[PDB]
C-alpha cells in the first residue's frame, strides 16, 4: 500500500473525468443532431410548399395552352 492511493485514487480522477468528456461529448452530439432533424424537416417543408406551386403552374400551362388551341385554329 506504499503508492496504492498514488494509483488506486488516481484511476477514480481520470474515470470521473473520462465519464464527464464521453457525457459533455454525447450531449454535444445529441444537440447537434437535434438542430439537423430540424433543418432535415423544415427543408421537407419549404419543398413541399414549392412542388404545391409547381403543380399549379403545370395547370395553367395546359390552361394557356387549350385557350391557343381554338384562338390558332384553321
Amino acid at each position: 500500500l506504499a503508492a496504492k492511493e498514488a494509483k488506486l485514487r488516481d484511476l477514480e480522477d481520470s474515470l470521473a473525468r473520462e465519464r464527464d468528456t464521453s457525457r459533455r461529448l454525447l450531449a454535444e452530439k445529441e444537440r447537434e443532431m437535434a438542430k439537423m432533424r430540424a433543418r432535415m424537416q423544415q427543408q421537407l417543408d419549404e419543398y413541399q410548399e414549392l412542388l404545391d406551386i409547381k403543380l399549379a403552374l403545370d395547370m395553367e400551362i395546359h390552361a394557356y395552352r387549350k385557350l391557343l388551341e381554338g384562338e390558332e385554329e384553321r
